[PDB]
């Protein structure tokens, strides 16, 4: 069914792992849940009680105030499951599993996109701001100077007083991963062709972040196709939504930029995370003949991927938003890593 990313070198097997950090070594006590796995399953039982909010108070479900309680309930129970033995329910436990099993107990009960009206109106006011933000930066001439401030539009999707605002409020440089300059360098000499985007959250992340980013790309003389989640994961945008976002931005132009070699593509995805050792098949096949691959958002390029090893030129790019992940990297909260690996 699924198929390895193009870009991942072979062999994959025993080489190419998703999960970043790892909470457990061959030779901890398989009976007894490490420091780390205990800490990192406090990250997604702390997720349980906003989780049940945006799933109680969804109106399109029947009797959603009892159904979220199931779910609080079934998430929890399987979360202690885990910590008395980490060899159940699929373990030892990685961020993927935890992930999935958040989202399986949500669509037991029914769920589909429990993030609907959230996603609705955030595409909703991103909208409303698309040719301001895309205006200024052609009104920036020079084009490296330019890409900074794309660059600092994607991590400003991220969190998001303004959208523009956080775009000049990140946290000072060095950011924790720092690989700018290396990568505006290549930058101006404008020799990719092939970009595929692995996109994140709705809204101002991809509307305000990376569409401004993919039409500079355009206007370079580069092919660009976004991959986004088969199914709804958080306020993660799916392919589905992405399409009709684009449809209404598009003479089939952004803002005079030509779209005819902006292409859409389905993951295959379902989590806010990513396994990038399975996807669709359709997904490989438009990124069959990439050179330049980005994951965004702090689970695809930062929890997953971060030092995934590509064929092409590689650059992962996120804001990190768990005190865990700055933890592990010796950073701030809310840090931007900017990764790039040239060849
Ligand atoms: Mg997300
Ligand atoms: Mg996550």
């Amino acid at each position: 069914e699924m198929v390895p990313f193009p870009q991942l070198p072979m062999p994959i097997e025993n080489n190419y792992r998703a999960c970043t950090i790892p909470y457990r070594f061959p030779s901890d006590d398989p009976k007894k849940a490490t420091p780390n796995e205990i800490s990192w399953i406090n990250v997604f039982a702390n997720s349980i009680p906003s989780f049940k909010k945006r799933a109680e108070s969804d109106i399109t479900v029947p009797d959603a105030p009892a159904r979220a309680e199931k779910f609080a309930e079934r998430y929890a129970g399987i979360l202690e499951d885990l910590k008395k033995d980490p060899e159940s329910h699929g373990g030892p436990p990685d961020g993927i599993l935890l992930c999935r099993l958040r989202e399986q107990v949500l669509r037991e009960l029914g769920f589909r996109d429990i993030f609907k009206k959230v996603k609705d109106e955030e595409n909703a006011k991103a909208i409303s701001l698309f040719p301001q933000v895309v205006s200024l930066s052609d009104a920036i001439e020079d084009d490296g100077k330019r890409l900074e401030n794309l660059v600092r539009g994607i991590f400003a999707g991220n969190i998001f007083m303004s959208f523009l605002a956080s775009c000049q409020n990140l946290v000072p440089r060095p950011w924790v991963i720092d690989d700018l300059e290396n990568f505006q360098a290549k930058w101006i000499n404008k020799s990719w062709k092939k970009a595929v985007i692995f996109v994140d959250n709705s809204g101002a992340d991809i509307i305000l972040g990376i569409l401004p980013f993919a039409r500079e790309l355009l206007r370079r003389g580069a092919q660009v196709v976004l991959a986004a989640n088969e199914l709804p994961s958080i306020n993660d945008i799916t392919c589905t939504e992405l399409t009709e976002i684009l449809s209404q931005l598009k003479n089939g132009q952004l803002l005079g930029v030509d779209t005819s070699k902006l292409l859409i593509a389905n993951s295959g995805n379902d989590l806010p995370v990513i396994d990038l050792s399975r996807v669709s098949q359709e997904l490989a096949y438009l990124s069959s003949d990439a050179d330049l691959v980005i994951v965004e958002g702090m689970g695809r390029g930062i929890e997953t991927n971060l030092y995934a090893q590509f064929k092409c030129d590689s650059l992962k790019i996120g804001m990190v938003k768990h005190l865990e992940v700055a933890e592990f990297l010796g950073g701030r909260l809310y840090d931007c890593v900017f990764k790039f690996n040239e060849v």
